[PDB]
């Protein structure tokens, strides 16, 4: 019985990795993730310049999940490129680098410079589309014309297989349109579903206050709140993009939650909130729990059940 | 101390009512809700003709909430209008009738008939902008030009104060655009935030199956999953629509959860999943729990704290 996968011309001990943004901002964070039992890691979404991000408090967690408005704090592209080019030990596990430029030209400039490191060292790009463009317009993946522009420009500039991190959708028309846009781009080889469920509001009853400072308390939701939303998006894109991989992200706290993602169609399974709360020891637990479910069911590999969710009659 | 309030030229014993679709489809159901301690009730969203809805199973509930693809099963508009005109006892509490025609023309036709019953009896209209998926077209509330048409046509056909049931939004630009649409219509006097979080997917690990039959398992989410989403929408529209009431719906299982909705801006608080799960006794509990929290805080009225959620610096 084994959790091994081979995808995107890389080998993964297991499907688990951090979600972008969690335990991956600094060198220390990345070394931690690399030392962990995860199958892979992804770096913090970066911009060309370093950013301090929003004022604190900007992340809070509770029994059913988390809310954040971090504001994209990161050490800048050059740092993450250096990590990929010179610091990461590729013999431990594969690395993904997430980018989240604030404009199409910022993304273009970064992927141009990432390309030769991707070709030589095998770092994999995750382009964050669940991200701001012009303020007063919707996030890029909620603006299908902007999304198409970003993918056309990045595809031309980068020229290598990459993946995309998508926000959740809630309307079948959006699943259809979004997948049709992605399917225009043969270099988009993986689709990570989902980013945080946007602009939730957590309020603390005793203090009568929101719990994060930015944006009058509005921020993206993760964790137990979002698992059925995550599963729906994984399955919706799994069905609509048969020549791409789907990576699942959202609501994973247990090997059972991971097994659901994989039944829905997930290849890799990313862990955000639960990892932020539990720490990297979660990866040994999740591996053990998923293997126990597989043993009970007589499954020896992930492919035996990936995308095999049953429908009713 | 009592929770009675006056809105829309009606008196309410308390701010609680059922969510449209729950405990409100048949004459039995409407009599049950009338006999409950709720402050008001709303009927099942109706179409001009009766509908059987989708194949079963089409609703399921879990510790953290529910998923449904009911398919607008309903007894038809003539039935609900007859209930409003002849059967309902207005001395007990106010009645809202929810309409969800499958086209603008259907909604126009129904509202032209409701108008004199609204004048004579005081039934209130809640216009549901959500409908079964039509391939190629987004939900009405997610297509701002369609939304503007519906509201223009209904406002003209009806001529009296009404409200609108909204799905959730997840992007600040969308809040801005949606509220600006709504603010074009002075007869829209209340906005109910929110309908179920669309197209989630619940999977059972043991059976490896989805749990509802229609739509390959995809359905709207209610319950604990959606409380922060619901609060964010309530507050976003409370802030943007100062000349309107906001009715909160989503994730209410306790007087604390109701308290948070009211803090966010809610005038009435609607209860769906929890009501479906617990039954109509829930209203006496929610009333007791909300009065208990008020008493611990020193609040004597709902107006003292409605909309008064605090932000940080
Ligand atoms: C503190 C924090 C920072 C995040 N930063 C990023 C980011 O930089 N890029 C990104 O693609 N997603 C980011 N996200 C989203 C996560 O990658 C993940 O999509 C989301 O939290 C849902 O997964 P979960 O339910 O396991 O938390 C962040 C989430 C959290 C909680
Ligand atoms: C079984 C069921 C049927 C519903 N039918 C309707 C409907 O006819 N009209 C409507 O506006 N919303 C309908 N809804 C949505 C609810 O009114 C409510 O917006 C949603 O369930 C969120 O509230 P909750 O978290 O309390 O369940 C339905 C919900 C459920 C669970
Ligand atoms: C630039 O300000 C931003 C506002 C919202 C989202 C983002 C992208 C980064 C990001 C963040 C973040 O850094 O806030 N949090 C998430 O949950 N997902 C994300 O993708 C940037
Ligand atoms: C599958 O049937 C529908 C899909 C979307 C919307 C509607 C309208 C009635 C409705 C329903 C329903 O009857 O399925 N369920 C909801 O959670 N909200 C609603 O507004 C039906």
């Amino acid at each position: 019985m084994c959790l091994k996968l081979n995808l995107l011309d890389h080998v993964f001990a297991n499907p688990f990795m951090n979600a972008a943004g969690v335990l991956c901002s600094t060198e220390e964070d990345l070394r931690c993730m690399t030392a962990s039992s995860s199958g892979a890691l992804v770096s913090k979404s970066c911009t060309s310049a370093p950013r301090d991000g929003n004022p604190e408090p900007r992340y809070m967690a509770f029994p059913l999940g988390s809310i954040n408005s971090m504001g994209l704090p990161n050490l800048g592209f050059d740092f993450y490129l250096k990590y990929a080019s010179d610091l990461h030990d590729y013999s431990k596990k594969p690395l993904f680098l997430s980018i989240s430029g604030l404009s199409v030209e910022e993304n273009v400039a970064m992927v141009r410079r990432l390309a030769p490191v991707a070709q030589e060292k095998g770092v994999l790009l995750e382009l964050n589309l669940s991200c701001p463009n012009v303020p007063g317009k919707p996030q890029v993946a909620y603006d299908f014309e902007a999304m198409r522009t970003y993918l056309q420009q990045v595809s031309l500039a980068y020229g290598l297989p990459f993946g995309v991190k998508m926000p959740p959708y809630f309307d079948i028309a959006h699943f259809d349109t979004a997948a049709a846009v992605l399917n225009e781009f043969p270099l988009v080889k993986f689709v990570t579903c989902v980013n945080s469920v946007g602009n939730g509001l957590v309020i603390d009853a005793e203090s009568e206050s929101v719990v994060i400072k930015p944006k009058q308390g509005f921020g993206g939701l993760g964790g137990k709140y979002i698992l059925p939303t995550a599963l729906a998006n994984v399955n919706a894109f799994y069905r609509r993009c048969p020549d791409k991989l789907v990576f699942g992200c959202g609501g994973v706290y247990s090997g059972e939650d991971a097994f659901l993602h994989i039944l829905a169609g997930a290849s890799m399974v990313q862990v955000g909130t639960a990892l932020q709360e539990e720490g990297p020891g979660i990866f040994t637990r999740l591996e053990d729990e998923l293997l126990e479910i597989m043993a009970r069911k007589g499954y020896r590999t992930l492919e035996e059940f990936r995308g095999r969710v049953k429908t009713i009659e």
